[PDB]
C-alpha cells in the first residue's frame, strides 16, 4: 500500500541525452540512432529572439557550427534539417544505447515523466501532466531546453514532450518530438500567456479511487448523481466536463472497489461544495488531478518494465 | 522556475537490480560487483514467519537453493553469508554495470529516491524522507522487498535503504544496506507499530525558502522571533525542535533570499497558529516537510550528475 507521485525509471532516456552548443547558446539534445533532436531556438541569438525567421537563420549555418558533446565524446554533425520547431542534427555515430522508442503526441490530461537536464547531464526526474491549457507545471532553469518528457510501456520509450520555454506565470511550454507546440505558443519572444486552466475531472476521480484502494474512505456517501447533474456542478468549480468515455475508462477501478462511477461523482460533488473540513486524502489537502486512471491501476497493481 | 518532488535519475541503480527466489518467496536483490544483497527474510517460509532463528535457517540452506536471475541470465550462487538483516549472495559473475557506490546510514529528516521493483524489474521512482519515527511513507506492494533507496553525488550512488516490510498503518520499514533496521523494528512477525511521528521543522523552513525563490511571498511578515520562543510553538504543534545547527544549515538559503532564518521561523509560527486560510504554497495546502535544505538548493540551482 501507499500512493506516491511516481515517475518511470529514467535509465533508458539518460543514455540518450547530449549537449548541443551553437554560438552562445547551450542546451540539451536527444540522441536516437544517428540523429540528435533539439529545440530550433538554439540557432537564435540574444538579438534574433525578437521575431526570427528560422528558415533564413538555418540556411546561414554550417554543420561545424553545431557542437554536440555526448559525455566526453564530441559528436561530428554531418547534416541538419528542421521539422516544425525542432532541429534534427545528423551525426556520424549511432547511439549504441538507443532504446526501442516511439514519438507520440499526447492529449491534455495525460501524464508523463520529465528527465530534467543541464549540459547533457540529467539532474532529476518527476511526473507532470499536460494541463488543459497545454502548459505543464514543471521545474526548469536556464539550460534545461531540450529535456524530454516520456512514458514507458514494457520495453518501449514513448517520447511525448521536449522543453522550449517558460511563460510569465512560471509554467512551461514545449513541443512534441516532431516539433509541434502543445497549445497556441510560438518560439518567438512576444506577449504570450498561458490562458485559463481547468481541473482534470477524470483524474481527480481516479485519485479518489486510489484513495479507496489505500484505505481512505471518509469522503464516500450513499448518494448518487447523474452525469448531467454532475457536470453542472463541475462547471461551477472550473472542472473539465466528464464524458461517457471518461466514465467507461473509470470502469476497472469502479469494479475493483465496488464504488459505481456515478457514486464517486456524488462524492466529488460534496467535496467541491463542502471542502475537506480539515481532513486529507492520500496526504493531500487539495483535490489532486495529475494521476490518470492508468497511473492508478499501474501503481496499485505493480506493473513493471524492461 | 517551478518546484517539484524530484527524484535522482535511476539509471545507475536500474542496472543493479536482480530477482532472488528461494523456496516459495520471490523478491529483489542488489547486484554490485560479485555480490547480491537482499533481505534475509527471503529464507523464511510462510510458517517460519512467526519467530524465526535466521542463523538456524541459513545453516540449512545450500547455494543452489538461491535462484538469482539478472534479466534473462540466471546467476550461479557460489557462497552466502548474513550481515545483520541482509543476505549477501556471492555470485560467480561481477556486475559490469556496477556504478561507483557507497553504503550510508542516513539520519531521520534526510530524503532519498526509491526505485520500486518487482521480479528484478523497476516499476517507478519517487522521493521519500526518513520520518522522525524511522518509517517511510512509500508505495510498496507484495514483491517489492529488496527495492533500494539512494542518493547520487556527482557520479557516486550512496545506497541508504532497502525495503523489508509494511507496518499496520500502511507505512514502511527497512534497513540500511548493511542490514541494520531503521528504528526499533525487527524482521519477525509480531506486534510492531510505527510510533508517534513529528513534522521535520528544518525541512518545512527549507520549503518556505523554496517558495520565496519561486515567487510565493504571501506568508512573509516583518516580525521575528527567538529560537527559544519558536521552539515553544513548535512543540505545541508536534514539530521537531529547531537546533542552532539547523539554523546554520539554512544559512545559504537565508543569504540568497535576504530573509533571516529567525524571520522565516516567525512566518512558520503564524502559519501554524492561523492556518493557510484558503491559500496555497508551491501548489500545496499543507506545510511540506520532505525537502531538505540541500534538496532546495540543488533544484533551485541546477546541479547535475554523471
Amino acid at each position: 500500500s501507499g500512493f506516491r507521485k511516481m515517475a518511470f525509471p529514467s535509465g533508458k532516456v539518460e543514455g540518450c541525452m547530449v549537449q548541443v552548443t551553437c554560438g552562445t547558446t547551450t542546451l540539451n539534445g536527444l540522441w536516437l540512432d544517428d540523429v540528435v533532436y533539439c529545440p530550433r531556438h538554439v540557432i537564435c541569438t540574444s538579438e534574433d529572439m525578437l521575431n526570427p525567421n528560422y528558415e533564413d537563420l538555418l540556411i546561414r549555418k554550417s554543420n561545424h557550427n553545431f557542437l554536440v558533446q555526448a559525455g566526453n565524446v564530441q559528436l561530428r554533425v554531418i547534416g541538419h534539417s528542421m521539422q516544425n520547431c525542432v532541429l534534427k542534427l545528423k551525426v556520424d555515430t549511432a547511439n549504441p544505447k538507443t532504446p526501442k522508442y516511439k514519438f507520440v503526441r499526447i492529449q491534455p490530461g495525460q501524464t508523463f515523466s520529465v528527465l530534467a537536464c543541464y549540459n547533457g547531464s540529467p539532474s532529476g526526474v518527476y511526473q507532470c501532466a499536460m494541463r488543459p491549457n497545454f502548459t505543464i507545471k514543471g521545474s526548469f532553469l536556464n539550460g534545461s531546453c531540450g529535456s524530454v518528457g516520456f512514458n514507458i510501456d514494457y520495453d518501449c520509450v514513448s517520447f511525448c514532450y521536449m522543453h522550449h520555454m517558460e511563460l510569465p506565470t512560471g509554467v512551461h511550454a514545449g513541443t512534441d518530438l516532431e516539433g509541434n507546440f502543445y497549445g497556441p505558443f510560438v518560439d518567438r519572444q512576444t506577449a504570450q500567456a498561458a490562458g485559463t486552466d481547468t481541473t482534470i475531472t477524470v483524474n481527480v476521480l481516479a485519485w479518489l479511487y486510489a484513495a479507496v484502494i489505500n484505505g481512505d474512505r471518509w469522503f464516500l456517501n450513499r448518494f448518487t448523481t447523474t452525469l448531467n447533474d454532475f457536470n453542472l456542478v463541475a462547471m461551477k468549480y472550473n472542472y473539465e466536463p466528464l464524458t461517457q468515455d471518461h466514465v467507461d475508462i473509470l470502469g476497472p477501478l469502479s469494479a475493483q472497489t465496488g464504488i459505481a462511477v456515478l457514486d464517486m461523482c456524488a462524492s466529488l460533488k460534496e467535496l467541491l461544495q463542502n471542502g475537506m473540513n480539515g481532513r486529507t486524502i492520500l496526504g493531500s489537502a487539495l483535490l489532486e488531478d495529475e494521476f490518470t486512471p492508468f497511473d492508478v491501476v499501474r501503481q496499485c497493481s505493480g506493473v513493471t518494465f524492461q
